[PDB]
């Protein structure tokens, strides 16, 4: 049973807002750091209905580096609680700690993500969100996937050619996402193509264009990132193959970092 007496939790600061509502942290006290999402206008059913198919999803998936569903509450206020991460959003945490972040760190995230989308794969889950903006800190160590729901977006500057072109989702084009997710890592939690209008995006990847060497990347890593940019689909690597590259490159980055 995932139905949670509301009288166990309380209710901590707002710590963003989502497509039917405020998201706040606080404290789950069970027979625990929890995130609530909340639904303003639950008191209509349809819209109850909705919010409430977004904890089915998270329900379906059990990954060390995507957030998990603890518990629902479905009476009104309707709330769905879920696993805090305790550190926050990623593009922040990166962005704060750009000069104090070793880029083993930065590395050992892709890697970890990249366990989560092959996991995700190997459940014929097409994702189509997959941004730096969606990722969140549990500790230093450790990132994992945020809320599908609240992942929800078009992000054209993140999305595949084939997305752009005829709206085609595969796991493949969710491996375009997540090398344009890996090059925010390493730049630090900078978006792809400021100052570039979507529409000029589409006419560069076509010339052949693709987004630059972050500052300090592994070229052994950039070079993965442009992998994940073949205009071919086919052509990309499978999740499974980007987390054993990603493996032996983290590795060598701990290697040379001394541990
Ligand atoms: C960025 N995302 C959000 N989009 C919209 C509203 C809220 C969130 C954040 N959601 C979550 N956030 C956290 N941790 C967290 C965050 C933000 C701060 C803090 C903790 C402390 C703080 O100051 N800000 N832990 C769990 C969740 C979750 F997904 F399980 F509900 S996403 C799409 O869920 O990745």
């Amino acid at each position: 049973d995932y139905e949670i007496q509301r009288e166990r939790i309380e209710l901590g600061r707002c710590i963003g807002e989502g497509q039917f509502g405020d998201v706040h942290q606080g404290i789950y006290m069970s027979p625990l750091a929890v995130a609530i999402k909340t639904c303003k206008n639950c008191t209509s059913d349809s819209v109850r209905e909705k919010f409430l198919q977004e904890a089915l999803t998270m329900r379906q998936f059990d990954h060390p580096h995507i957030v998990k569903l603890i518990g629902v509450i479905t009476e009104n206020p309707v709330w769905i609680i879920m696993e805090l991460c305790t550190l926050g959003e990623l593009r922040s945490f990166l962005q704060v700690r750009k000069y104090s972040l070793d880029l083993a760190s930065l590395i050992l995230y892709a890697y970890q993500l990249s366990t989560a989308l092959a996991y995700l794969e190997s459940k014929r889950f097409v994702h189509r969100d997959i941004a730096a903006r969606n990722v969140l800190v549990s500790s230093n160590d450790c990132v994992k996937l945020g809320d599908f729901g609240l992942s929800r977006y078009l992000p054209i500057k993140w999305m595949a050619p084939e997305s752009i072109n005829f709206r085609r989702f595969t796991s493949a084009s969710d491996v375009w996402m997540f090398g344009v997710c890996m090059w925010e890592i390493l730049m630090h939690g900078v978006k792809p193509f400021q100052g570039v209008k979507n529409n000029d995006v589409i006419g560069r990847i076509e010339n052949g264009e693709r987004l630059p060497m972050p500052p300090n990347c592994p070229p052994t890593l950039y070079s993965l990132m442009t992998k994940c940019w073949a205009y071919d689909p086919s052509r990309r690597p499978r999740f499974t193959e980007l987390k054993a590259q990603l493996s032996t490159i983290l590795e060598e980055e701990k290697a040379q970092q001394e541990e």
